[PDB]
């Protein structure tokens, strides 16, 4: 199905297709912002969530603790500052993805316009070429019965009238007559002015409807691929942050808890002999 | 080498060694209160960033947007409150493993008061008992030199002194030799007296190191597996968003841009034939 071949009007005078169409693009405008919307958002939370993440891993302790549980919790706070900076950057390039929606956004606004811009001229103008062939029926149809009158009242007062007054009644049909045929002319042409108008309508409206569609093409097409690429990122941030999270866990695999032991004794022994015992001495041996 | 074997001191009144495991049973205290603080402000964190998607999510539009388009729209919107969601669970889950630390470090201080109060018990009596041996050793070589001099001073008028003179020098060095013998036997006990503290001492200290040793032992394997815990937990979660997300892809490939304009055009279309030429319509007909 075309937009070209479903939303015309039987009416004359109604442009629904045109006005539902034009809806459409308005509500997939809106559609646009929320998308964008939404990323704005997830950009300030990822932004404030890794800065976060950063400012508890430069703050954080550990410093009376030595050899490999100190080498384990330092590297916890490292990988803590490494996933802390990444959704920082993950909060930069959802900005980017918006800014890119943002600017297809108002292309599609600009080219959106000029569309309305003729629609808009063409549509004015046939409705009122429209009225005014109707108005120019009416008086055509009315000279009409006006000019049958006048010949039937010659007609009528030919039979046995005085010349005087059938002179004044050959006169008017003659002058009715005349009215009906400039009223005839006058509404063949404003027939003949609406009937140009409508086949530029016709094409206008056509060639509308081919871009219309064009632009929910492309819409459509960049808003789903917009949420794959949203969620491919989120994804990939996932895995981004279980490799720096094992990065913990290979250190944890070289954390001994005999070898500390075994550290810090060799480190701060003071002595393997207890002390002698006090002995009496002998002042004189 | 172990904790009983490798912190004595050569000095009898030197307790350097119970010091310095002392020192690194504090420093280790303090270890896991820093443990401790980086789970509770990555509890904040995860808090705070869970809350905050599920209001992104919740107050986010799409309102506008029809068919499967909008579907995937509000399959990622879903998606973000289970993902923030379960953030939240996991602040509490952090916590438990917080308070479960907590509680650990607070019965080992239970315990240490325990030794702590023991040690300086014995190692006061020790250091007093010492003190009070060197005061009767001090006493004792006194009374000797007294003797002596007392000694010297009858050799001295024994060859040419009156019988009177070297018999009253006599008795002076005999009362003085007594004096020196029963200062002699408080020595002596002093010393004895000490000895059997020494020992107590010195068993003591040895059971205290090896339960030293035990708390060291059990402090390290705790946190080493909380930090083995807080990795998994972390892992597990990029996981769990991994799976929320890929039901948002799931929704995107049922998404059909040909399918979602045909629902539109279906639902929305006005009419499949142009309004027909308004033509001149000859009142005569």
């Amino acid at each position: 199905l075309q937009f070209k071949d479903a939303f015309w009007c039987r009416d004359f005078t109604a442009h629904t297709g045109y006005e539902v169409l034009l809806q459409r693009l308005l509500d997939g405008r809106k559609m646009c912002k929320d998308m964008e919307e939404l990323l704005r958002q997830r950009a300030q939370a990822e932004e404030r969530y890794g800065k976060e993440l950063v400012q508890i891993a430069r703050k954080a302790g550990g410093q009376t603790e030595i050899n490999s549980l100190r080498a384990s919790f330092d590297s916890l706070k490292q990988q803590m500052e490494n996933v802390g900076s990444s959704h920082i950057q993950l909060a930069l390039t959802l900005r980017e993805e918006l800014r890119s929606l943002e600017e297809f956004r108002e292309r599609q606004k600009e080219q959106r316009k000029k569309y309305e811009a003729v629609m808009d001229r063409v549509q004015k103008s046939k409705l009122s070429l429209y009225k005014k062939a109707m108005e120019s029926k009416k008086t055509y149809e009315q000279k009409c019965r006006d000019a049958d009158d006048a010949e039937q009242a010659f007609e009528r007062i030919s039979a046995n009238g005085h010349q005087k007054q059938v002179e004044k009644s050959q006169n008017k049909a003659r002058q009715c007559k005349d009215s009906a045929t400039e009223a005839e002319r006058v509404y063949r042409q404003s027939i003949a002015q609406l009937e140009k108008v409508r086949a530029e309508w016709e094409q206008e409206h056509r060639t509308t409807c081919e871009a219309f569609q064009l632009q929910e093409f492309d819409r459509l097409t960049i808003l789903r691929n917009a949420l794959w690429v949203h969620s491919n990122q989120l994804s990939m941030q996932c895995v981004k942050d279980d490799e720096l999270y094992e990065e913990v866990r290979l250190t944890l695999e070289a954390c001994s808890i005999d070898a500390d032991i075994d550290s810090f004794i060799q480190a701060k022994s003071t002595g393997t002999e207890p002390p002698a015992p006090v002995p009496y001495q002998n002042y004189y041996d």
